[PDB]
């Protein structure tokens, strides 16, 4: 499961915020790639040995974040954490982090889902007062 934390923060701020990814298959994860949620917008990253980082505009006006190994991945057994900034959104609301993993056999984990699904994106609660 895929975490973004802290799990709360205030609404306006420039917010550190940690990616915690976890092996969750007997094979290497070779890449992750972030949406930033709604209203939050990716200010900078924290380099890493042994993964390259890049950001994509899209044609709808929302942003990614691409970790991408540059060495062995996150093999089984082991979890990285990614750490980066963000400035929060003005106003109190529910950011959802959907989070996508990608293995060496080409498989992609879709850490998108709700609270029932299988595979639920990580949740930060922005707010105030």
């Amino acid at each position: 499961h895929v975490s973004v934390k802290p799990a709360e923060s205030a609404a306006g701020s420039w917010e550190t915020y940690t990616m915690k990814v976890p092996s969750e298959k007997n094979l290497p994860t070779t890449k992750v790639v972030l949406k930033m949620p709604k209203d939050v917008e990716f200010q900078q990253y924290e380099p890493i040995p042994g993964w390259k980082v890049s950001t994509q505009k899209h044609d709808d006006k929302s942003v990614s974040v691409t970790w991408e190994a540059t060495d062995g991945g996150i093999q089984e057994g082991q979890f990285q954490q990614f750490t980066f900034v963000a400035k929060n959104p003005d106003k109190a609301e529910e950011a959802a982090w959907d989070a996508y993993q990608y293995y060496k056999d080409g498989s992609i984990v879709e850490w998108t889902g709700d609270e029932d699904a299988d595979t639920p994106h990580s949740i930060t609660n922005i707010t105030s007062a």
